[PDB]
């Protein structure tokens, strides 16, 4: 019985949930329901100018915005537009779907204060986005420590464990939405043409890497399992542990208290009233028996790949900064990430560039958590409106790479062809450094790759034509593609940059030791 297991559960908590202080409970509410930004205000507090340029910006231009940011600036543009004509406002949408141009100087440095004043006070959403690294100079001070007092007190209020007697006669549940774990896969999960089914081979790719999860928020899951709404293809079956401690919600809930791990037991398509869900069956295990399991993998995967680049056996190259619920697959997929980089770029040049940003304590970074939360980003850009989230990025000051596994990349197939995008910024930056080491610059600074960039900049992706570096860096993700018939276009269309490309290449590997 469905009632009877609530109400069994509910009498567990009685006590504890009678025993909450009306702070205790407004706390809760905060977790479940984040206090939005008031657009009102926002708008308000633009000036004319800055009103004008709202009204007009591509905001999915943008190429460091979060999704979340992204969502929340498209509202607040709707808001700003709802006074034109509708003319003016079916021009502006009929201009942003024919055309992907990139963002003017004036309009991106608009959006990246703007950013400082758009966060919502969510949680759940700070603890996921930065793995509980809650101390990270990804916002505001003030905002940090009234997190941190928030978190701390949820925590005291989660005191009280399921307990023996319950803990192996419950499952527990939770309705996800793909994207929240693989953004890439999430696209095509879902069968192209009948969207009653699941592709496959997709579920093959989601399910053979998927071991174990980590959760470093507050679940929140319902006792009953809940029919899915239309976003959500997953459906998690959990068993806690005795000493796991929750808290009971009201409509028949129980919040988890953070740092949990999961095993997976068994993923599984089922069906459900004609249509096709993937069951997840997950136990909670100590939060420290999977870190164990992810440092054992950090340390593997150097050895194997400081063997193959000749580096010394102690050296720390990649990094696995792992808190979310997909890490297995974050962690297993480093290692054919960086297959394909080995298969597809000139051995060469992969070990003459890898042994410069070794030189510099450079790192692979692979990781569930926002890029600004990373401190390879952080630590070298203090400003939150220089902080970029995205699919990669690579940091000179620290000769790092860093890769987002959860989201999916601008016209990318795959998380191989954003490392190599990536890597084409480090070949960039040490080009650059042996034409003068000491005024280390960018060799897509030089006055010959700007001429250039200025004749075929528009001539590859959308995204290329960014900037010199955007346009260096798809230039070298396209000629190292396992399809020939990407390595052809850019000889074709972009012979100059071909040639340019290929002679950077041969300089950096012709360069002595
Ligand atoms: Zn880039």
């Amino acid at each position: 019985s469905r009632y009877e297991k609530w109400e069994k559960i509910k009498q567990h908590y009685q006590h504890w949930s009678d025993s909450l202080s009306e702070e205790g409970r407004g706390l809760l509410k905060k977790l479940q329901i984040p206090i939005e930004p008031k657009k009102d205000d926002i708008i308000h507090s633009l000036s004319q100018e800055e009103k004008e340029l709202l009204k007009r910006i591509q905001i999915d231009s943008s190429d460091f915005l979060s999704t979340e940011e992204k969502e929340f600036l498209k509202k607040l543009q709707i808001d700003i537009r709802d006074s034109l004509s509708e003319e003016e406002k079916e021009l502006l949408n009929r201009i942003q779907v024919d055309s992907s141009n990139p963002l003017s100087e004036k309009e991106k440095e608009f959006l990246k204060k703007l950013k400082l004043d758009i966060q919502p006070y969510d949680i759940n959403q700070r603890l996921q986005d930065t793995g509980g690294l809650i101390d990270s100079p990804s916002i505001n001070l003030d905002v940090r420590k009234q997190y941190k007092r928030d978190i701390q007190n949820i925590d005291a209020l989660l005191h009280q464990s399921i307990g023996s007697t319950l803990y192996n006669k419950i499952y527990l549940y939770e309705n996800m939405n793909i994207n929240n774990l693989t953004a890439t896969l999430g696209a095509d999960l879902v069968d192209s043409t009948d969207n009653t089914k699941i592709n496959r081979g997709i579920f093959n790719e989601f399910k053979k890497n998927f071991k174990y999860s980590i959760s470093s928020n507050y679940m929140i899951v319902d006792i009953n399992e809940r029919p899915a709404l239309d976003n959500e293809r997953l459906k998690w079956r959990i068993q806690l542990s005795p000493d796991t401690r929750a808290g009971y919600l009201e409509n028949g809930k129980l919040i988890l208290q953070r740092n949990i791990g999961l095993e997976i037991k068994d993923v599984q398509i089922i069906k459900q009233s004609e249509k096709e869900y993937i069951r997840i069956d997950a136990k909670v295990v100590p939060k420290s028996k999977i870190d164990t399991k992810i440092q054992e993998a950090q340390l593997n995967i150097n050895q194997e790949w400081n063997k193959a680049l000749g580096l010394p056996k102690y050296t720390k190259l990649i990094t696995f900064n792992v808190h979310n619920r997909y890490a297995s697959n974050i962690v297993e997929s480093a290692y054919l990430i960086l297959n394909e980089w080995k298969n597809n770029i000139q051995s060469d040049l992969i070990k003459k560039v890898t042994n410069y940003l070794v030189d510099g304590n450079g790192r692979f970074v692979f990781t569930d958590i926002t890029l600004p939360n990373i401190a390879e980003q952080y630590t070298h850009q203090d400003e939150i409106y220089e902080q970029v989230h995205s699919k990669g990025l690579y940091v000179p000051e620290s000769r790092s790479i860093l890769l987002h596994g959860p989201s999916k990349g601008v016209e990318l197939r795959n998380d191989s062809e954003g490392f190599i995008h990536e890597f084409g910024h480090a070949v960039d930056d040490y080009a650059g450094y042996l034409l003068d080491k000491n005024q280390s610059d960018l060799v897509t600074n030089s006055k010959k790759f700007i001429d250039i960039f200025k004749e075929e900049g528009s001539n590859l992706t959308s995204y290329g034509r960014t900037n010199e570096a955007e346009f260096f860096a798809e230039a070298f993700r396209l000629m190292h593609s396992t399809d020939h018939a990407e390595r052809l276009k850019v000889q074709k269309n972009a012979p100059k940059t071909f040639q340019f490309i290929n002679d950077q290449i041969k300089f950096i590997i012709n360069s002595l030791v």
